[PDB]
C-alpha cells in the first residue's frame, strides 16, 4: 500500500508507464473555482505558513530546517547543507510564485516543521520522439503532438520534515496544500525528483562521481581506497597522483559569463537542450538567473573567440555537512549545470569544469547521468555511485524514457 499516493494522479505501476505511449494529463479537466480557497486543514498545534523569501530571517529559517532534517545518503555519513544564498537563488527564480513556498510551523513557539517549495518552470512534455516514430507507423500523429507546446508547470523541491516530526503523515498533507496553492494558479502539472522510489518515475539514472581531492575524501570514508591500491608502496600517494589536474583552463579563452553573454548562451543551450524529449525552456532572464555567476552557488564559463561565445559549462555548490567526523566539517561539492558545446568535444569542455572546480577548491564533482553526461564518464574518471535519481511528474501520463533522454537539472 502507498496509503497516500493511490489516491493520487500519478500511474500507479511500472506495468502501467510501459504500455503508456502519449503525453497528456491523467485527472478530471478542472478550473480554478473547482479548487477549495481555504488552506487544508490542520490539527490546532500547527499553522500553515508561507515564508518570505526576500527575508533573511526566512531563509534562515528554511536553512536551519534542512541543514538538519534535509536529505542524507544511505549509510547516515552526509547532509546537504544548501546555503541560504542558494536558496533564494533557487525558490526565487524570475516570476516566482512565493504562494508555492509552503510551510507548517508550530503555532506556540513558531518552530518550522515542515517545508515544500514549488517554482515556476517552462518545460517541453510532450510525446518523446521514439514513440511519434510509432505514432506514424499506425496514423495517430495528431494525438501523439496534441501536447507538444511548451507547458507553464509547477517544479517542486526541498520537501522536508523535521525529523521529530516523521512517520506521522504529515508529508502527504504537505504535498496536498502545495497541490491546491498551485491548482489555483491554474496549473495541473509538476516535476519533481527523488532519490527514493514512487509511483511512478519516467525516467532514472545513477548518480556519479569524480574525486578531486581525494585525501579528504578517503578521510571522510566518501571513498574508500579502492582494494588494488594496497597492492601499492605509498597508496595514498598514487591516488592523490591518478586524480590530479592541471592548474589552468586548457581551452585559451574560457573565462566567466557576463552580463553581455546571455542571449548567446540562451541560444546555443536551447538549440543543444532541444534534442531532448523532456528539457526546459529558458527566456533572457531565467538564463541571467539560472546561469550569470554568484559567489559560493553558481559558476559559469563559456567559451569565446572572435568575440563569439561558442561554448560554456556551468556548476552550482552544495556543501554537505560530514556527519561523524571530528577532523573535517564539510564535503564541498559541485553539481554538474547547464552546459553546450559546439567548437569541442564534450569532454575537452567538462575537462576545464573540472580544472575550475578544483583550484576553486571542492572536494568532488557530482552528477546524474542525464544530457550528454555519459560521454564524458571514462575519460573523466567519474565513477558511479549508490543509488538513483528518479524523476516524475504529477499528473502527466509519460512513458519510460531513458535519462539521456532527459534535459532537467534539477536543484
Ligand atoms: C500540480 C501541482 C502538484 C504539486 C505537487 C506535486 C507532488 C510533489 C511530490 C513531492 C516531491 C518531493 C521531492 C523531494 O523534495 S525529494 C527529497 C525528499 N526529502 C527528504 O528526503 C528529506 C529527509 N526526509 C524527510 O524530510 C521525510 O522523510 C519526508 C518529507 C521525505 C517524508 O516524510 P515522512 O518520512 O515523515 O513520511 P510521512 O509519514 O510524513 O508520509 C508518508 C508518505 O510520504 C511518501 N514519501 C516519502 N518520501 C517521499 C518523497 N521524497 N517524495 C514524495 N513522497 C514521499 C511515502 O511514500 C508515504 O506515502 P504512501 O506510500 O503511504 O502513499
Ligand atoms: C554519497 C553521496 O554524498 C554526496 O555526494 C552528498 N550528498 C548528501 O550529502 C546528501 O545525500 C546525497 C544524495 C544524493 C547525492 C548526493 C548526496
Amino acid at each position: 500500500a502507498h496509503a497516500f499516493w493511490s489516491t493520487q494522479p500519478v500511474p500507479q505501476t511500472e506495468d502501467e508507464t510501459e504500455k503508456i505511449v502519449f503525453a497528456g494529463p491523467m485527472d478530471e479537466p478542472k478550473t480554478v473555482a473547482d479548487i477549495p480557497e481555504e488552506p487544508y486543514p490542520i490539527a490546532s498545534t500547527f499553522e500553515w505558513w508561507t515564508p518570505n523569501m526576500e527575508a533573511a530571517d526566512d531563509i534562515h529559517a528554511i536553512y536551519e530546517l534542512l541543514r538538519d532534517n534535509y536529505v542524507e545518503d544511505d549509510d547516515s555519513m552526509f547532509r546537504f547543507n544548501y546555503s541560504e544564498e542558494f536558496l533564494q537563488w533557487a525558490l526565487c527564480p524570475p516570476n516566482y510564485i512565493p504562494d508555492w513556498h509552503v510551510a507548517v510551523r508550530r503555532k506556540a513557539d513558531k518552530k518550522l516543521l515542515a517545508f515544500i517549495a514549488g517554482v515556476p518552470v517552462t518545460l517541453r512534455m510532450g510525446t518523446p520522439k521514439y514513440m511519434k516514430v510509432k505514432a506514424q507507423e499506425k496514423g495517430e500523429g495528431e494525438e501523439a503532438a496534441k501536447y507538444d507546446e511548451p507547458r507553464h508547470i509547477c517544479e517542486i523541491n526541498f520537501l522536508c520534515v523535521h525529523k521529530q516530526l516523521r512517520e506521522k503523515r504529515l508529508a502527504p498533507i504537505l504535498i496536498k496544500e502545495a497541490t491546491r496553492r498551485v491548482n489555483r494558479t491554474n496549473v495541473w502539472q509538476a516535476v519533481y525528483t527523488a532519490g527514493v522510489l514512487l509511483p511512478t518515475p519516467y525516467a532514472s539514472g545513477q548518480y556519479f562521481h569524480r574525486s578531486l581531492n581525494p585525501e579528504k575524501l578517503v578521510e571522510i570514508r566518501f571513498s574508500g581506497i579502492p582494494a588494488q591500491y594496497q597492492k601499492f608502496q605509498n597508496p595514498m600517494a598514487m591516488l592523490k597522483r591518478n586524480y590530479q589536474l592541471p592548474s589552468a583552463p586548457k581551452n585559451s579563452g574560457l573565462r566567466e559569463m557576463k552580463p553581455s553573454d546571455v542571449p548567446q548562451v540562451r541560444r546555443i543551450l536551447m538549440n543543444y537542450l532541444d534534442s531532448f524529449d523532456v528539457g526546459p525552456v529558458f527566456s533572457d532572464a531565467e538564463i541571467s538567473h539560472y546561469l550569470l555567476p554568484r559567489d559560493g552557488v553558481v559558476f559559469t564559463y563559456v567559451v569565446e573567440n572572435d568575440k563569439k561565445v561558442t561554448d560554456f559549462f556551468s556548476f552550482y555548490r552544495i556543501p554537505s555537512t560530514v556527519i561523524g567526523n571530528s577532523n573535517y566539517n564539510l564535503l564541498n561539492a559541485a553539481y554538474v549545470h547547464y552546459y553546450a558545446a559546439t567548437s569541442i568535444p564534450l569532454h575537452q569542455l567538462i575537462l576545464d569544469l573540472l580544472i575550475v572546480a578544483h583550484s576553486r577548491g571542492f572536494d568532488v564533482c557530482n552528477m546524474v547521468e542525464i544530457l550528454d553526461n555519459r560521454s564524458f564518464v571514462e575519460q573523466l574518471k567519474f565513477g558511479a555511485g549508490d543509488g538513483h535519481l528518479r524523476y516524475y511528474f504529477y499528473n502527466w501520463a509519460y512513458p519510460k524514457i531513458k535519462p539521456s533522454q532527459v534535459a532537467l537539472v534539477m536543484l
